[PDB]
Parts: C-alpha cells; structure tokens; sequence
C-alpha cells in the first residue's frame, strides 16, 4: 500500500491551492487499470521531489498543493469526453480542445477547481504505432497554466530506476511529466551552472527529463525563485495570483565585465512587491525551445523598490559555446507574473552596457 520509493517522505506545509488532477478519457476510451493508485504514488513522489528541493534552496517544506481524498489516494478528477479520443490528438490543437471542454466543466462544477493549474492525463492510444510498449499519440506539453501527459499500463513507481525496459521507459515518461509539471507552474527551461551540475546534477527543467528517477536531478535556485510565486505553493491565502500585467520599472541597468566576472546592477520599482531577480545566460538562437542551454542565476529582493546587485562568474557557464550570447533579467512578482529585458553581447567584442 506504501510502495518503497515513498517511505523517505517530508512532511509538506498546507498550501492555501491545488493543482488540480484531471484524467481525461475519450467518450471510447478505457481507463488503463489500477490508474488511481498508480497515479496517485507517481504524482506524490512527484510533490516530494519538488518539496525537498524547495526547503534545500530555503522555501521550507512547500510543493505544489495536491487535493488528498484518502490516505495515499489524490482526488483524481475521472473526465469522460464528449467525443472519441481520435479527436484530441498531440497535434493540431487536440490539447487546446481538451482544455476548453474543461474549461466547460469547471464553470459547470466550480467546486472541483482548486486552482489556475491543471494536470491532464490522458491514456496512451494503442493502435499499429503506439500502446503499452511505445506510450504516445495524446497530448504531452505544457501549455499556459495547463500541462499534458499520459498514462500506460507499466506507469508505475515500482519500476523506477530499474535497469529494464519499463525502467527506462518510466523515465522517459515520468521525468518527461515532471518537465511538462514545470513548464504548467510556470517554469521555463534552464541549465544547471557548473558548480551545481557537480554536486546536485541535472537540472529538471534543462535535460532533467532525461535522468528523473536514474540519475541525480534537482531544481535550479531561478526555478525555485519562480515556483515561490506560484500559485499552487502559495501558503499565503492572502495573496491572489495572474491578475492584470506585470508592472515594473527598470532603471539604471549596468552590465559589466571584468575579467572572468560578469557584474549586473540596476534599480526597480513596482506597485507589487518583486519577490526575485533570476538571470538567464544563453547561446543563440533564442526560441522558448532554444533555451535548454539558459545557465540561470537567481537573487532574492523582497521589495517593492530597491537595487539589485550580482557578480556572475564565467566559469559557471557550463555548456555555454557561441561567440554570441544574450543575458536576460527577470523581475518575478508577488502575484506570480514576471517581466524580461533582454541584452546581447559578443565575447570578443565584450562592450560594457550603461
Ligand atoms: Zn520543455
Ligand atoms: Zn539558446
């Protein structure tokens, strides 16, 4: 009943909002078997790694907040759709349709939404290319503040780590829920610097993917800097989250080198208070799914206006191999939105900004 990978387990603070679980079935599909407790172990695991690198990085015991019905067992939304499961496809819009019929059933059932965050689940199609040794065919993203991944019969903590094939199949399929978990809290993908790629690993949202669950993977301070103001680790009901635009004025901004060091400085000033500064360093060329390679650094502030100050070293750019590169300057608020300025540089041509 408590399989062995859970038994090493902290203790998680309330949170004052859920992501909720949605298990989405096409109007002819199956539920693939035993789904809730499979699920229910996978997705807790899931909430204990994002938890014991939040308090590692200093946040306490804080994870995404999961809806509990009974021991072990998350409150697993089972969803059957209005039409067959052909019709939500990984392509062409299948999961933009899948979350507007969602969006239907929540206005229709408010008291099943616990949150702005969705996980959707759907069962592997199992036709001449996929099924239970080749899991695919649904959608599998992240998409806004909704993520996508999938389900098959040997989807099962049981095998993690295993040097097997559903083993290594797990990894593939559950570090691949973890990433697109990220993506749908709002995390964008990052490298791990040098420094931490030697103690702590592969970073989750970089090519964490690959090694969830068989080698060691972690999460980066910018990704925890941003999960902080997300709203599902929120343990401040107080605070309401997405609403309006982000607000904040950047001024004063010096970018420097000197050396093997990279010197940031600045002002700001917001309505909201501004949780974070993170810093992402990257390689051209520049697209959302370009940025595996973002070496990220994070600072807290706390305030609503102030100065920010770093020293970033050189040599903690690992991976890092163009000529070319950009540094971005992330301002993360209160209420979870954030705000980008984005400065490009040339190694041999280093030229001071401002
Ligand atoms: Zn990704
Ligand atoms: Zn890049």
């Amino acid at each position: 009943t408590v399989p062995d990978a859970l038994k090493d387990r902290i203790a998680l603070k309330k949170t004052a909002r859920q992501l909720n679980i949605v298990y989405f079935l096409g109007s002819d599909t199956e539920p693939v078997p035993d789904y809730e407790r499979r699920l229910s172990e996978l997705l807790l695991y899931l909430q204990q790694f994002y938890g014991k690198e939040m308090q590692r990085h200093g946040y306490g015991a804080r994870s995404f907040g999961l809806d509990i019905k009974s021991p072990g067992r998350v409150n697993i939304i089972e969803y059957k759709a209005k039409n067959p499961a052909a019709h939500y496809p990984y392509e062409n819009g299948g999961g933009w349709k899948a979350a507007q019929e969602l969006d239907e059933f929540f206005k229709a059932h408010p008291d099943r939404k616990k949150s702005q965050h969705t996980l959707i689940i759907m069962p592997t199609w199992n036709d001449e290319k996929n099924g239970p040794d080749n899991p695919g065919g649904v959608p599998f993203y992240g998409m806004g503040r909704n993520c996508f991944a999938l389900d098959y019969p040997a989807f099962d903590i049981k095998h993690l780590g295993q040097k097997t094939r559903e083993g290594r199949l797990l990894t593939k399929w559950y570090g691949g829920m973890a990433h697109e978990l990220g993506h749908g809290l709002n995390l964008p993908h990052n490298h791990q610097t040098a420094s931490d790629g030697k103690k702590y690993g592969t970073a989750l949202m970089g090519s964490g993917n690959y090694t969830f669950g068989t080698s060691p993977t972690f999460l980066t301070p910018a990704s925890c800097a941003l999960l902080d103001a997300c709203e599902v680790f929120s343990v401040t009901p107080s605070q309401q989250f997405y609403e309006g635009k982000p607000e904040v004025e950047v001024g004063d901004v010096a970018i420097s080198f000197k050396g093997d060091q990279i010197l940031v400085s600045g002002n700001y000033k917001s309505p909201q208070t501004v949780k974070a500064l993170n810093v992402y360093i990257q390689d051209p060329p520049y697209a959302v799914n370009q940025d595996y390679d973002a070496v990220s650094f994070s600072r807290r502030l706390g305030k609503k206006s102030g100065k920010f100050s770093m020293k970033i070293d050189k040599k903690e750019l690992e991976g890092l191999n163009n000529n070319e590169f950009r540094i971005s300057l992330m301002f993360i608020l209160a209420n979870g939105l954030h705000m980008q300025k984005h400065f490009t540089f040339h190694w041999d041509a280093l030229q001071d900004y401002r």
